[PDB]
């Protein structure tokens, strides 16, 4: 390794993967820089490293890799006038000028969005020059997201390059090809928003809510390490978290591959799941080991109830080492539940924490917190009942349907947010629904906790922007322990004044009979959003009475000779008849 750090990473990383990487890691600098300029730098950097890996003791090779890096950022003619004060880091001394690069990368570039052309128009570029076509794609993503994890983006690129390679070769290319590049969009959307969410809970809770959350995560992943090795662990994986937030790519890299090459080489102290992941080349192993399901439990492990309240060392063990003896119980209870969410397995370790800390004080303990676990079933059934009762919903609704429901549900709790924020929220709300209920009742409620994370999140965000109730931002400045509970617990607006009548906002034409399926979702759950609005007293019973009356009338209009008149004239008569029913 060290000798010629870029030759080294060049043989770990391989040609190809060693490209990619610089081309990414430029993008995420000189974001404003042409396509060209950058394919340019990257081959200029690949034919440096080439020389280095022909010979260690080569010019130059013995430099750093943030030495190289920086060295040619510097030497970008027009880095002054197109970046501006990023060109005074050029004047500094690595280690400080690296660390003045890092500040100045820009997290919203102010460049256009990405369309996405015509399936026909992208099989062709692909097949024209599927290289370049992929090397645009690093590039337009990771300059849009200077932050994002480099190698994490090249996993992206290599499913993104399968769904054309298969798609393009397809009977209906489109058919097979959209609904893979809406996902990786969504992952890839959803991705960077957690890395961003995770830094930024990380400096608002600080480092023990952290570790408190690592000791649940990688207990339930790893049940049969020992404490000691799941919090070796949990330390390790505070450094790499704290590091990588602070967002340099490389140091980011070496924390990761440190992390993966210690869990690599202790497979028999944390879990038999890993013999795959680990065999895999450096670049994929932090990744693979992260995406590891569960190990399975180790069989007949006793209840908590000895160690944690039958023990006559529970206030004497808690005391002289709390967060310790606090991590052992969020250990031993997180190893057992792998079906419980994270933050689930958090409010169990808040509530046994404030009944140590108000019975320890007591003069008889035991008999003050004897009945601590009483305390856990209401807590670990209020997500299960929520989640029994939501799938039960959708699978008797349907996707469609159950978004619906949502719509009209979330819409009455907080009428102030904007139409299309409640439709999108509704919408994704519903699909995480549709995702997590295939599975059975022991994988739910993590991955309703996942999805609801990134959902929840992104309404958040929105919400920070344009801020509209005072109960939303409660929610979501609140502790990710309670985000989703606080959301849970909105009630119905009663303050809230109808929006008033607009006759546009219900007037429908013949053009939705032409729209994709997803349009005309989206068309007619915004009007649904808009119904509420104006008639926030309606009862699920009898907005379905218009909804049917609309489903029928759209079903009418849409087929049945010269037609653009019903869409004015039922048009007239439905909103009239609706009007009169909601009065
Ligand atoms: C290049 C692929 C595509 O053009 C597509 O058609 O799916 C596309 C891809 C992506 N985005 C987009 O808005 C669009 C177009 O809306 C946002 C976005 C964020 C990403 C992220 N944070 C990480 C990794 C990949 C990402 N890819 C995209
Ligand atoms: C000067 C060119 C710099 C090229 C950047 C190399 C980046 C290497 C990071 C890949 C290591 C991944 C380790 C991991 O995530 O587990
Ligand atoms: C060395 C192991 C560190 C474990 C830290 C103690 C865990 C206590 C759980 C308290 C729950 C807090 C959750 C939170 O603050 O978001
Ligand atoms: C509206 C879509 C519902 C999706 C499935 C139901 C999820 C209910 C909340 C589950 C708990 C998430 C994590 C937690 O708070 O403990
Ligand atoms: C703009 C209003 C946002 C809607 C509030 C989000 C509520 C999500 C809570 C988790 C969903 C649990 C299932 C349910 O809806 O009962
Ligand atoms: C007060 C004017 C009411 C006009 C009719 C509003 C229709 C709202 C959208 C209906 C959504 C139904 C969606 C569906 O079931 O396919």
């Amino acid at each position: 390794a060290h000798k010629s750090e870029v030759a080294h990473r060049f043989k770990d990383l391989g040609e190809e993967n060693f490209k990619a990487l610089v081309l990414i890691a430029f993008a995420q600098y000189l974001q404003q820089c042409p396509f060209e300029d950058h394919v340019k730098l990257v081959n200029e950097v690949t034919e440096f490293a080439k020389t280095c890996v022909a010979d260690e003791s080569a010019e130059n090779c013995d430099k750093s890799l943030h030495t190289l890096f920086g060295d040619k950022l510097c030497t970008v003619a027009t880095l002054r006038e197109t970046y501006g004060e990023m060109a005074d880091c050029c004047a500094k001394q690595e280690p400080e000028r690296n660390e003045c690069f890092l500040q100045h990368k820009d997290d919203n570039p102010n460049l256009p969005r990405l369309v996405r052309p015509e399936v026909d128009v992208m099989c062709t570029a692909f097949h024209d020059n599927e290289e370049t076509f992929l090397k645009k794609y690093l590039y337009e993503i990771a300059r849009r997201h200077p932050y994002f994890y480099a190698p994490e983006l090249l996993f992206f690129a290599k499913r993104y390059k399968a769904a054309f390679t298969e798609c393009c070769q397809a009977a209906d290319k489109a058919a097979c090809l959209l609904p893979k590049l809406d996902e990786l969009r969504d992952e890839g959307k959803a991705s960077s928003a957690k890395q961003r969410l995770k830094c930024a809970s990380l400096q608002k809770f600080g480092e023990r809510a952290f570790k408190a959350w690592a000791v649940a995560r990688l207990s339930q992943r790893f049940p049969k390490a020992e404490f000691a090795e799941v919090s070796k662990l949990v330390t390790d994986l505070t450094k790499v978290h704290t590091e990588c937030c602070h967002g340099d790519l490389l140091e980011c890299a070496d924390d990761r591959a440190d992390l993966a090459k210690y869990i690599c080489e202790n497979q028999d102290s944390i879990s038999s799941k890993l013999k795959e992941c680990c065999e895999k080349p450096l670049l994929e192993k932090s990744h693979c080991i992260a995406e590891v399901e569960n190990d399975e439990m180790p069989a007949d492990l006793p209840s908590l109830a000895a160690d944690f309240v039958e023990s006559k060392d529970v206030c004497k063990n808690y005391a002289e080492a709390k967060d310790v003896f606090l991590g052992m119980f969020l250990y031993e209870y997180a190893r057992r539940h792998p079906d419980y969410s994270v933050v689930l397995l958090l409010r169990l370790a808040k509530t046994y924490e404030t009944t140590l800390e108000k019975c320890c004080a007591a003069a008889d303990p035991h008999e003050c917190y004897a009945k601590v676990f009483d305390e856990f079933k209401p807590l670990v059934e209020e997500p299960q009942n929520l989640i029994k009762q939501n799938c039960e919903l959708f699978e008797q609704l349907g996707e469609y349907k159950f978004q619906n429901a949502l719509l009209v549900r979330y819409t009455k709790k907080v009428p102030q947010v904007s139409t299309p924020t409640l439709v999108e929220v509704s919408r994704n709300l519903g699909k995480v629904g549709s995702k997590c209920c295939k599975h059975p009742e022991a994988k739910r409620m993590p991955c309703a906790e996942d999805y609801l994370s990134v959902v929840l999140n992104q309404l958040c965000v929105l919400h920070e922007k344009t801020p509209v109730s005072d109960r939303v931002t409660k929610c979501c400045t609140e502790s990710l322990v309670n985000r989703r509970p606080c959301f849970s617990a909105l009630e119905v607006d009663e303050t809230y004044v109808p929006k008033e009548f607009n006759a546009e906002t219900f007037t429908f034409h013949a053009d939705i009979c032409t729209l994709s399926e997803k349009e005309r979702q989206i068309k007619k759950q915004t009007a649904l959003v808009e119904l509420v609005k104006h008639k926030p007293k309606a009862t699920k019973e009898q907005l379905k009475a218009v909804m049917d009356d609309f489903a029928a009338f759209v079903e009418k209009c849409c087929k049945a000779d010269d037609k653009e008149t019903c869409f004015a004239e039922e048009g007239k008569k439905l909103v009239a008849a609706s009007q009169a029913a909601l009065g």
